[PDB]
């Protein structure tokens, strides 16, 4: 989508994989979705080191609507859970460099049961959240058939422009269409989107992730193509710091996500999370990776039979990176190749750095053999500069 | 197996899991399998705490012995990496208050393709461990017959008891065959082994260990009978600090264990183990139910469809141990119930300890309600005692 938004993949914070719809603010206010979680989140942003590392984005999904539209037909947030109304959670946002991002449903209803935005309700729903001063829009494609989607969609896209008001444009299209060409055309969806979910929801798991990466690497070939500038492929929200991931299973998947030129949307705690959780999230060499201004999403290249699999991204100034990931479930895996073994230009030299470790290899020629020691669940991620 | 021993389910270190048929001592002088590996486990055990809790073998497992008997006829350690023999390593646990384990094969090789134990020396190995100060030997069935495993697993049962020494008796004899009656006669096995390894291999990663779990709940009708003070199930090793399960993960293995009145076998680096593993290992409320006097394993009660587990596990004082299990992978879950609705005595009140938070409900009333609120892949264990 060219609205000269989203150059980059979107960074953030995102709510739903961690909190869900919880609208129980009796006995959870904390995790509650309610607007004190979006301004608490947007103080965390602000004040844990996260804005100066590029995470902008506060973003409210699904359950936030009162169950039914005002009389004059407009969307309300939620009396109770936001009683200053949208606008005033954006300026509150807006106050701390920050940007609002909010959800909703191209449908009958939202996936969770809340208004929907219905064909004849697009304009006034995007008029709606460009007067609240809104920066993003996650469109869900819950209850509304392909055609209507089909309709709605390029709508919708044509409606945020017309409010005058720069809106990340966030498309759920693809997910309710299955994924793949045919059925999905990845062309149109940069056309109109900033960037959109290909496949299924995220859940707090190792094999939630695994279920993923691999949908979307086996698939490579029609996905990674169409991301860049403008027009990303999401593979869903970062759950590194909840409660189903270890350490070097947290560190795969903000390693792999960089790979995809993935959007990075944390959900989670940004009150509670722990510091080795925070250490990767905030992984500066990691983020200018994935922020990298080319835009090349990367691809898997080898899948070895030792249950190692390898991954390669092209990145600016002649950069590349590379992530050895270890699927096996015994010990620390001692991987050995060669720069050449992985189809790097022959008789040259680079300058490597342990992305994690940030130990730094001075030379490396590509014709040398090396090791890297990869743990289980684990990765060993590089960033390359050729010498000259 | 009646011979005083694993009177309470064995606790201490076993290095296969973590650090499996490690060799190569050149480029991995501290995890490669060798005599100072278990010198500075032993040295571990003694000094951050764990002696005083329980913890106090330190076992051996494959790949140990040299990859041929001498010209005697007996087993002998690997010379370079075990260069001061078995029982100066013994001495050595000996002398910290701790005890010494060790690892054979009934068969032609050891799993591991190290020396095996024939039949015809079983004595002979029995007497060789004996000799070098064994405190207890775990005794694989890789490369042996069924019929060769009915004859010398209790065969080698006879030949330690014949040495004199007490030698506490793992027995893997179950898993070769199967697990399961008709094929395996738990009877026989609680009259010749002091534990027995019933299933597959643990390995680092959450679904290896639900697989376990789930296996020996499914079973346990044909289990859960024969465990009892100086004969145990063994699930296998607990693999908390290594690289595959989160926090929630961990602690769920620790408790599921100590409901199954499973060994306590860490097998993880305890010279680098996490602040938050350490923890979960030490919880003393945890051991002392583990340990419980009367032995008798718990199972499986309740099997939601919201996907919450619970268990059950009757204790010594007239007291229970409960754990709430959640399977979900969507966001902490609010399970309410009642002791009654779970099948306690009625109009009785009990004094709950949180197991992991160490908070105490006074006098819960059997038929009031109650609600915990469990975490995705984690649980919330209690350690009820009956007022009167
Ligand atoms: C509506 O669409 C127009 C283009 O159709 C957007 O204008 C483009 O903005 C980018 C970045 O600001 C420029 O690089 C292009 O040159 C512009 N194109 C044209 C035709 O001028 C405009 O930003 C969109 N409006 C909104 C609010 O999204
Ligand atoms: C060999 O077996 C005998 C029993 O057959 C063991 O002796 C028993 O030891 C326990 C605990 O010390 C006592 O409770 C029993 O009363 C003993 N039984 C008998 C018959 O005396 C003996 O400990 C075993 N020897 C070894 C080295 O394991
Ligand atoms: C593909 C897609 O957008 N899925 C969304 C999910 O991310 C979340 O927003 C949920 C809220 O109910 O609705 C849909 O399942
Ligand atoms: C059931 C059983 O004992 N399995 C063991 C395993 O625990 C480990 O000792 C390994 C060493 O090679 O051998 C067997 O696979
Ligand atoms: C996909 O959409 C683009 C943009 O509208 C269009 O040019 C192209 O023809 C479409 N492809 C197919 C196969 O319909
Ligand atoms: C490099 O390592 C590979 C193993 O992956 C080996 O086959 C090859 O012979 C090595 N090359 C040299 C020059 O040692
Ligand atoms: C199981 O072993 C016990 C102990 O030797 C024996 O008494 C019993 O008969 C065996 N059960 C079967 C079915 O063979
Ligand atoms: C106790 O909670 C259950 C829900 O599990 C509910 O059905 C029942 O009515 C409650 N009992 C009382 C007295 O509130």
């Amino acid at each position: 989508l060219e609205n000269g938004l989203a150059r980059t993949p979107p960074m953030g914070w995102l709510a739903w994989e961690r909190f869900r719809c919880n609208v129980n603010c009796r006995e959870d206010p904390r995790q509650c979705i309610s607007e004190m979680l979006f301004m608490e989140m947007a103080d965390r942003i602000a004040e844990d080191g996260w804005r100066e590392l590029g995470y902008k984005y506060i973003n409210i999904d699904d359950c936030w609507a009162a169950k039914q539209r005002d009389a004059e037909g407009r969307l309300v947030p939620d009396p109770e859970r936001f009683p200053r109304g949208i606008k005033a959670l954006a300026d509150y946002v807006h106050a701390r460099g920050l940007k609002l991002g909010i959800y909703g449903d191209l449908g009958r209803l939202t996936c969770g049961g809340y208004p929907g935005t219905t064909l004849d309700r697009v304009e006034q729903d995007a008029q709606t959240f460009a007067e609240w001063g809104v920066d993003m829009l996650k469109l869900d494609g819950c209850y509304s058939s392909g055609k209507e989607q089909a309709q709605g969609y390029p709508q919708m896209a044509r409606a945020l422009n017309a409010t005058g008001r720069p809106i990340v444009y966030s498309c759920s299209w693809p997910a309710y269409q299955g994924g793949l060409p045919p059925k999905v055309n990845y062309t149109l969806l940069g056309e109109i989107c900033n960037l959109w979910r290909n496949y299924d929801d995220i859940q707090d798991s190792w094999d939630s992730v695994l279920s993923i990466v691999d949908w979307f690497f086996t698939n490579q070939d029609v996905l990674q193509p169409f991301a860049g500038p403008g027009h990303w492929n999401d593979p869903d929200m970062l759950i590194i710091g909840n409660f189903g991931l270890s350490y070097e299973q947290s560190r795969s998947q903000m390693a792999l996500w960089t790979i995809m030129a993935a959007p990075l949307l944390m959900s989670t705690d940004l009150r509670t999370i722990s510091p080795s959780a925070k250490k990767i999230l905030q992984n500066r060499l990691m983020i200018q990776i994935n922020q990298d201004p080319l835009g090349i999403q990367g691809r898997r290249i080898i899948k070895e039979g030792s249950h190692i699999e390898v991954f390669l991204r092209p990145l600016s100034q002649a950069a590349s990176a590379l992530v050895f990931f270890s699927r096996r479930t015994d010990m620390p895996f001692r991987y050995t190749t060669s720069l050449a073994k992985l189809g790097f230009p022959m008789g040259a030299a680079y300058e490597v750095q342990d992305v994690y470790s940030g130990k730094i290899i001075s030379g490396l020629k590509t014709g040398d053999n090396f090791t890297v020691i990869i743990n289980p669940s684990g990765v060993v991620m590089w960033y390359l500069c050729p010498k000259a």
